[PDB]
């Protein structure tokens, strides 16, 4: 798939707001993911022990990882489709080291959309959400194809 330039501008316009507070958005998104789909928490040996939302909110390590996640994702989106080089090491570690099934990428995509909708309603109308969804679908499709190449797929 290909996004038009107008769709990329909608994506990067709301991302510019996210970047005003990377740590806060990273926290909100990962907590959303873990609450909504507790099974994903099990993949993080680092965080598996966190029992409540309050414990998650107080973990500086979780907040650090959320910054890491959003920085990597932002670098990818800013490539506007030309993200082959950035995707390869990400696919390799998630497929081979962390053993993350493809389905869980849909779950974090959902959490990203939820959080932007909650924090940026004026910049995240129907069209901007449609564009962000397309951008994340593009990402998931490309990462899934890499998984298959690397010998995981799934
Ligand atoms: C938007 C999708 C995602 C991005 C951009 C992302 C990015 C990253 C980055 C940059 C790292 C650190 C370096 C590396 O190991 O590659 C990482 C580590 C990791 N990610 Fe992801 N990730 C994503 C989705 C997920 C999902 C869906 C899960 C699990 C449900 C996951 C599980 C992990 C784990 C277990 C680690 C290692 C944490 C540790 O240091 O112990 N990732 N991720």
């Amino acid at each position: 798939m290909v996004l038009s330039e107008g769709e990329w501008q909608l994506v990067l316009h709301v991302w510019a707001k996210v970047e005003a507070d990377v740590a806060g958005h990273g926290q909100d998104i990962l907590i959303r993911l873990f609450k909504s789909h507790p099974e994903t928490l099990e993949k993080f040996d680092r965080f598996k022990h966190l029992k409540t939302e309050a414990e998650m909110k107080a973990s500086e390590d979780l907040k650090k990882h959320g910054v890491t996640v959003l920085t990597a994702l932002g670098a990818i989106l800013k490539k506007k489709g030309h993200h082959e080089a950035e995707l390869k090491p990400l696919a390799q570690s998630h497929a081979t080291k962390h053993k993350i099934p493809i389905k869980y990428n849909e779950f974090i995509s959902e959490a990203i959309i939820h959080v932007l909708h909650s924090r940026h309603p004026g910049n995240f109308g129907a069209d901007a959400q449609g564009a962000m969804n397309k951008a994340l679908e593009l990402f998931r499709k490309d990462i899934a194809a890499k998984y298959k190449e690397l010998g995981y797929q799934g």
